[PDB]
């Protein structure tokens, strides 16, 4: 009958008095205590419904995907996207997007796999040249995912030490945390008065500028050298549907679309899976026993020299449970990215308005102590059975579900595995810093989850 219970709020504020001082996910899960699983929270000037926990996001997304399958915008970079590109779009411009941006990461020329242990190559003589030396890893773990990316968007990899290169990630860097800040929460609320100020808001817009003038300077290399019975890359494959569709003035391969999707591509590329592998290598000092233990599965498994391969997971389950664990610790984005409601729906006897943002709380699922007693601390064992083999469950949703689903899911599965494993298999880690005093609280909680910069040594076998 009417929108789902919540805390009480006040006309232009909303609920913000009632917001807990560290963070919306906080406040989330404070009122998720008293209303349950299913309530509303009025973010500034408008109502946001929040959904906890694996029933409710699944039946949302999966059983109920005619209505909970539409993006909602996030205030601190609305401003650029302006619903362009395949994670902001909406509507038929999301179809064509997406069919695209699937279709064409997938076929191309190098398997994915292929290109990721060359990589990983790459990677392992980078750490061999640095000897042993205290680095903050940040940058290589950028490098290697990026790396990924570039090779199917621009058809080539950018070297380490290319300081052109460092520059861009280091834009990537700086957004998603600016992003990630207690302004870009309450940005998030309040970005309608905000806006008016200066802010955190103005170097994101700037910093993602900077990159779409390189994308777009890359686009036109390949105009000029672009044949159309042999396309190199992702960005070839645009241009000749958008020859194809040039008569329709209505055409979603459009050039906005086409700078904006790409970055898109490589935002999401680089940072998500960077950030895991910069959480995984700070849990791994923290829980050096259990590096060991992986490394001893690479030893039986694969051996001390050739190549790690996808084909080597099935055989590697503690490996498998690690990463598992790592991604379910780490909770790269807890509240997900932000949906909407298409048309009017009844959920669990509310009835939620077309047009009404919808939050699924990730982090819910992941922390379910159902699933996994004591979710707060980080334990393999969550991904094991009473044999030791892997324990997969309907809880780990990192990825989402349903027809926004992380379109990424597989490339980053396989550079997780590929990566972490390659460098385990040459390297052990050290550190300054005890593991018992290693601080895994985050340096920012807010649409990403991003872990505290550390140094650490990578040591040769
Ligand atoms: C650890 C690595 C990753 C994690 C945890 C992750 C997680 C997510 C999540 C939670 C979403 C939101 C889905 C929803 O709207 O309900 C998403 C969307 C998306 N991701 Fe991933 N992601 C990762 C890696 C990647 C990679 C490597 C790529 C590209 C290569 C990628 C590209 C995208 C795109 C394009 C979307 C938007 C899909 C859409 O709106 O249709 N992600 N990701
Ligand atoms: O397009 C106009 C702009 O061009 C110049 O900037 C160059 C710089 O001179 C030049 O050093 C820089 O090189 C960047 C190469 C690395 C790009 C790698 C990443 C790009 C996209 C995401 C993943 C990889 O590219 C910029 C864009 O072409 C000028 O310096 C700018 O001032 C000007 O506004
Ligand atoms: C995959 C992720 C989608 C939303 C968040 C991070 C990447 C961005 C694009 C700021």
């Amino acid at each position: 009958g009417k929108l789902p219970p919540g805390p009480r709020p006040l006309p232009l504020l909303g609920n913000l008095l009632q917001m807990d001082r560290r963070g919306l996910l906080k406040s989330f899960l404070r009122f998720r205590e008293k209303y349950g699983d299913v309530f509303t929270v009025h973010l500034g000037p408008r109502p946001v419904v929040m959904l906890c926990g694996v029933e409710a996001i699944r039946e949302a997304l999966v059983d109920k995907a005619e209505a909970f399958s539409g993006r909602g915008k996030i205030a601190m970079v609305d401003p650029f996207f302006r619903g362009y590109g395949v994670i902001f779009a909406n509507g038929n411009r999301w179809k064509v997007l997406r069919r695209f941006s699937v279709t064409t990461m997938r076929d191309f020329k190098r398997s994915v796999e292929e290109r990721i242990q060359e990589e990983a190559q790459c990677l392992i003589e980078e750490l061999r040249k640095s000897k042993g030396a205290l680095m903050d890893p940040t940058f290589l773990f950028q490098s290697i995912t990026a790396n990924i990316i570039c090779s199917i968007v621009f058809g080539k990899r950018f070297h380490y030490q290319d300081q052109e290169f460092l520059k861009m990630l280091n834009l990537f860097y700086q957004t998603f945390s600016l992003i990630s800040s207690v302004f870009g929460q309450l940005f998030e609320l309040f970005s309608g008065f905000l806006k008016h100020f200066p802010g955190a808001h103005r170097q994101v817009y700037k910093n993602l500028q900077e990159i779409n003038a390189y994308i777009g300077h890359s686009v036109e290399k390949h105009r000029e050298t672009l044949d159309p019975s042999a396309p190199r890359d992702l960005i070839d494959t645009y241009l000749l549907h958008m020859e194809k569709e040039k008569s329709n003035a209505h055409s979603e391969f459009s050039h906005q679309n086409l700078n904006l999707n790409t970055l898109s591509l490589f935002f999401a590329g680089t940072e998500t899976t960077s950030t895991t592998l910069r959480y995984g290598f700070l849990l791994m000092l923290k829980y050096p026993h259990v590096a060991e233990r992986v490394y001893r599965e690479i030893e039986q498994v694969i051996g001390p020299h050739r190549p790690p391969e996808l084909h080597d997971r099935a055989k590697m389950p503690y490996t498998e449970a690690v990463i598992y664990e790592i991604q379910r610790f780490s909770d790269l984005l807890p509240m997900g990215v932000p949906h909407i409601v298409t048309q009017h729906t009844s959920f669990r006897g509310y009835i939620i308005p077309k047009d009404t943002e919808v939050f699924l709380i990730l982090s819910t699922a992941l922390h379910d102590p159902h699933y996994f007693e004591k979710p707060d601390a980080f334990n393999p064992d969550h991904f094991l059975d009473a044999n030791g083999a892997l324990k997969k469950t309907e809880a780990f949703i990192p990825f989402s579900l349903g027809k926004r689903i992380c379109l990424g899911e597989g490339i980053a599965r396989a550079e997780l595995f590929l990566f972490f494993t390659t460098i385990l298999q040459n390297f052990s880690m050290a550190s300054p810093v005890a593991p018992e005093d290693i601080d895994l609280t985050p340096q920012e909680c807010g649409v990403g989850k991003i872990p505290p910069t550390y140094q650490i040594r990578f040591l040769p076998r």
